[PDB]
C-alpha cells in the first residue's frame, strides 16, 4: 500500500479547477486514479472544491449503484456491502483485505466504476 501520491492529489485539483466537469475531466480521472483504494477515491473526491449540485449528484449515483450492488449480493472476512466498497463504511485495511485476497475483490476498481458513471452523468449536467 501506498497512499495515492501528493502529486496525483495535485493534478486532479488542477484538472477539476480548470476544467470544471468538461468531458476531459473523466480520463483524466481515470489515469490519475489507478490502483487507488476507496479510502484514496474518496480523498480525490473531498479534495473537489465546491461544486455542491455536482458532488450531490455523484452521491446520488454512488448510492444507487451500492444498493444495486446490495441487491445482488445478499449477505451472510465479510463480503463487502455497497456501502463497504464505496469507502464510507470500511477501513483501509478491510479494503487492503478484499484487494489481496484470493480470490481478490477489487473494491477500489468496483468503487471507480461507479463514480466514473457519476462524472458522465455530471457531463450531462453541465452540457
Amino acid at each position: 500500500h501506498q497512499a495515492i501520491s501528493p502529486r496525483t492529489l495535485n493534478a486532479w485539483v488542477k484538472v477539476v479547477e480548470e476544467k470544471a466537469f468538461s468531458p476531459e475531466v473523466i480520463p483524466m480521472f481515470s489515469a490519475l486514479s489507478e490502483g487507488a483504494t476507496p479510502q484514496d477515491l474518496n480523498t480525490m473526491l473531498n479534495t473537489v472544491g465546491g461544486h455542491q449540485a455536482a458532488m450531490q449528484m455523484l452521491k446520488e449515483t454512488i448510492n444507487e449503484e451500492a444498493a444495486e450492488w446490495d441487491r445482488l449480493h445478499p449477505v451472510h472476512m465479510r463480503e463487502p456491502r455497497g456501502s463497504d466498497i464505496a469507502g464510507t463504511t470500511s477501513t483501509l485495511q478491510e479494503q487492503i483485505g478484499w484487494m489481496t485476497h484470493n480470490p481478490p475483490i477489487p473494491v477500489g476498481e468496483i468503487y471507480k466504476r461507479w463514480i466514473i458513471l457519476g462524472l458522465n452523468k455530471i457531463v450531462r449536467m453541465y452540457s
